């Protein structure tokens, strides 16, 4: 059925690019596959999902989705803040670059014979959680992010960082954690097992509301 | 035809990554299309073709092709360190990182220091005219060149050609050249890849029956 009707859902999803020069950038390795899958069962569910996509050039636009593509942390920032605050659930997946080259060359750059001075990108979902705290995101329900963490555990860190970002809900890479202090393990399985239950979670949620 | 049968070629493509910890690194955008239908009509022209590829733009092992990846530019040089005495013919398309971060971190990392990497076109030229590559009859570079308030696209191209000390240099106008060591400059008109990869070539296979 369709559990995700009437749902208005922003999803972001892939790596960020932070450009050195108009050819060179800093990057991760990450892949946006989990993003999309679940911007995918959205709307496979009923959402009217609009998905903001950093670096993934290779992957399928997911059926029925709204597409907006981004290079930077803070061209990813600019499109959550465009598009938030007409949103009520808000997926954070991407990989967002937490700094940037202080200074971006206009053209190539060719060294003499050399360092990289960084400046720190804003933290775009903590930045959602706070419009919505301060009364500026009144159509939000629900604000999900997420986190691959391996001093303690996989949970210390888990928590910890659930805490630190109060949001609705974490995804831990497996584990789903709720600001109301449920937690249910995430059974290694596939990426569309697992973005079902991160979808079920978000219905679960935004009924209990 | 069938020119480059009995040819060992050697082909760079991509980009390198310079890892800054398991997660992040350093990298451009290069897509790896001219440097893999370079190794593309090299093939089909019966040239028995090596590739090493670092990240491109999802493209697929060309068939017909022996295939090593590599990350960082580091890991580009040592590979071709390998499989160059092997190869007749060496064609440097990849971008290689003149740059790594000089500390790689163990754990996501939570100022990058650069230190620079070797440059391994001019480390093949200077192989060969130490006679420690026989077998090398042409070793081609590439260039992306964009033409500035200092010179137009063939001042940058003769310079880098010069300095590099290659047989064949491919400068992509950021139309292009083709430049060869002994003065020769044919300009590269438009076309698809194929069509250009088969004007490269055919560069080689002249520079080559000349030799
Ligand atoms: N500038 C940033 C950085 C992260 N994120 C969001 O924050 C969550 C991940 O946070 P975090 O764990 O801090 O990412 P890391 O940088 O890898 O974490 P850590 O600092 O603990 O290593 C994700 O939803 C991501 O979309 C964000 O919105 N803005
Ligand atoms: N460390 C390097 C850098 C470049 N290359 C090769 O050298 C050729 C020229 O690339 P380019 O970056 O234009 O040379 P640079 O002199 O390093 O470039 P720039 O003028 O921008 O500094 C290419 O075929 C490339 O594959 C290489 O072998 N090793
Ligand atoms: O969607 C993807 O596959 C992708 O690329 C991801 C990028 N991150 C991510 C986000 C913030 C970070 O700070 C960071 O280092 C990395 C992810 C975190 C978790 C998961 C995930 C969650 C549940 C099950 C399986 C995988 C997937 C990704
Ligand atoms: O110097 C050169 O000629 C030179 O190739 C580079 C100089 N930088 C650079 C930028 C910003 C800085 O602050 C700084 O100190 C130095 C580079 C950064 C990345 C790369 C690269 C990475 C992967 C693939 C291809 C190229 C190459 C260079
Ligand atoms: O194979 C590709 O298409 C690729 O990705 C390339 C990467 N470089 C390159 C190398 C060194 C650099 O410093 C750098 O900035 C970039 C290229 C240079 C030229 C060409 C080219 C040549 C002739 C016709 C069309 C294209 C293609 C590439
Ligand atoms: O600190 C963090 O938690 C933290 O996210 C990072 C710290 N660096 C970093 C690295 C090398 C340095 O020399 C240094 O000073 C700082 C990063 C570099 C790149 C990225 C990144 C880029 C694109 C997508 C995702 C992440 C993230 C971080
Ligand atoms: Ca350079
Ligand atoms: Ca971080």
């Amino acid at each position: 059925h369709h559990d995700m009707a009437g749902v208005k859902a922003l999803v972001t999803a892939g790596g960020t690019r932070e450009p050195l020069d108009p050819v060179r950038f800093i990057g991760n390795r990450s892949s946006g596959k989990q993003g999309y899958a679940v911007a995918r069962v959205l709307a496979q569910r009923g959402a009217d999902v609009t998905l903001i996509a950093g670096n993934t050039a290779g992957l399928i636009d997911p059926a029925g989705v709204e597409m907006v593509h981004i290079g930077s942390a803070t061209q990813l920032r600019d499109a959550v803040s465009k598009h938030a605050p007409d949103a009520n659930v808000l997926v954070m997946a991407a990989a967002v670059a937490d700094f940037r080259p202080a200074h971006v060359a206009a053209a190539k750059i060719k060294k003499g014979a050399s360092s990289i001075d960084l400046v720190r990108n804003d933290d775009v979902l903590a930045g959602a959680v706070r419009a919505r705290a301060d009364g500026q995101l009144p159509n939000m329900r629900a604000i999900v992010g997420f986190a691959a963490e391996t001093n303690g555990d996989v949970l210390f860190h888990a928590r910890a960082k659930l805490e630190r970002k109060g949001c609705d809900l974490l995804v831990v890479n497996g584990w789903l954690l709720s600001a109301d202090g449920t937690e249910s393990a995430l059974e290694h399985g596939s990426k569309t097992l697992m973005a079902t239950r991160i979808v079920d979670s978000i219905a679960a949620f935004l009924k209990s509301q």
